[PDB]
């Protein structure tokens, strides 16, 4: 006989086919391990997650089980293995069981300079990745330096779908000071002003300001609050043109921005005396306060910066584009999303 494997006190119940455990991290609501797969011969990752008690935690795990199924991509995370219980009745823990890779980007960040060949790079196969998923018509609405993981040959995948939603550019539009659950740093300046998040120019701001903390290793804006988010942007950009205050026609967004003393916009290259001058255009580019005149992904893939790697044929798009549930319906959803990983 045998008993379930245990890592800090918690079970981490995986067993058989997935051994000699060792503590990664955790989250919220889960705890992730590497474990050796007897079946491939493979030291793998496991996250566990028990989200069965609140429905934000089983939207969050459903949404991301499914997109994650669904994406094929060498930059994306998959799900190799699930593993539940039989039964729903049994079912408490789920655990996904995905590639093992060495590290993340924000650790990386906080302990390694990069090379420009490495920002280089690591840009690269964010918007590759970054490409496939907006062509799915996805926004993945939470990309930051921890959600970027990385191999021990800086090989790099996107990670944690859970706030990830279906594009809706027609129902972007809010009021000022609109509650927001995507994290601070990386947070659009639209977002505070009159933005849900709906539109795919939110990823590529996240996607400039990891380009910019590449550069330096330390976040670009880096707000203590929800409004001091906009400070700091603002701070490095200056005030916003007439022509890009023109377009925020909500009246209270507009007279705040109004309201505010003159600021000049920083030089990139005073703020990064040391980066490549085409990876400073492409920034500026990425970071343009002005949600439609901001690049898109398949243009900041062409931008000269990337031209080593640039290659439209190599850089492949999905197939197809891809509420009020209650805890027990999700329960049952994720249930059912998990059964093709079960013995039968
Ligand atoms: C899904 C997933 C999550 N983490 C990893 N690896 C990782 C991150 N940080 N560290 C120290 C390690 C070993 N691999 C895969």
């Amino acid at each position: 006989g045998a008993g379930p494997e245990m890592v800090r006190g918690q079970v981490f119940d995986v067993g058989p086919r997935y051994t000699n455990l060792s503590y990664i991290g955790e989250g919220a609501y889960g705890m992730v391990c590497s474990a050796y797969d007897n079946v491939n011969k493979v030291r793998v990752a496991i996250k566990k997650i028990s989200p069965f008690e609140h429905q934000t935690y089983c939207q969050r795990t459903l949404r991301e089980i499914k997109i994650l199924l669904r994406f094929r991509h060498e930059n994306i995370i998959g799900i190799n293995d699930i593993i539940r219980a039989p039964t729903i009745e049994q079912m408490k823990d789920v655990y996904i069981v995905q590639d093992l890779m060495e590290t993340d980007l924000y650790k990386l960040l906080k302990t390694q300079h990069l090379s420009n060949d490495h920002i280089c790079y690591f840009l690269y196969q964010i918007l590759r990745g970054l490409k496939y998923i907006h062509s799915a018509n996805v926004l993945h609405r939470d990309l930051k330096p921890s959600n970027l993981l990385l191999n021990t040959t800086c090989d790099l995948k996107i990670c944690d779908f859970g706030l990830a939603r279906v594009a809706d550019p027609d129902h972007d539009h809010t009021g000022f000071l609109t509650e927001y659950v995507a994290t601070r740093w990386y947070r659009a300046p639209e977002i505070m002003l009159n933005s849900k998040g709906y539109t795919k120019s939110i990823d590529i701001w996240s996607v400039g300001c990891i380009l910019a903390e590449m550069l330096s290793n330390r976040p670009i804006f880096p707000g203590k609050h929800y409004l001091d988010q906009l400070n700091h942007i603002l701070g490095i950009l200056g005030s916003p043109s007439q022509e890009d205050l023109n377009c925020i026609i909500n009246l209270k967004a507009r007279n705040y921005l109004l309201s505010l003393p003159h600021k000049n916009k920083v030089p990139w290259n005073r703020l990064f005396p040391n980066a490549d001058s085409k990876a400073l255009d492409l920034l500026d580019k990425m970071l343009t306060f002005n949600p439609h005149k901001r690049i898109e992904v398949e243009q900041a893939l062409a931008h000269p910066y990337l031209e080593q790697y640039y290659d439209p044929s190599d850089e492949p798009i999905a197939e197809a584009p891809f509420d009020d549930l209650p805890k027990e319906k999700l329960k049952e959803l994720i249930f059912e999303e998990t059964a093709r990983f079960q013995p039968g």
